[PDB]
């Protein structure tokens, strides 16, 4: 379970 | 389960 | 289950 | 199950 | 479980 | 469980 | 359990 | 349990 | 248990 | 238990 969350997500 | 969420998502 | 969601999604 | 959803989706 | 969250996430 | 969170996350 | 949190996180 | 926290974290 | 905390953490 | 804490921590 890889969870990446937030107002601005930049990968 | 790879979950990426947010107001602006940039990959 | 790869879930990508948000107001602006840019891949 | 690959789910991509949001107001503006840009691939 | 790798969780990365916050207002601005930059990877 | 690797948890990285905060207002500005820079990796 | 590796927890790194704070207002500005810089790795 | 390796915990690193504070207002500005610089690694 | 290795705990490093403070206002400005510089490693 | 190795605890290092303070206003400015410099390693």
């Amino acid at each position: 379970d890889l969870i990446i969350k937030g107002i601005s997500v930049h990968i």
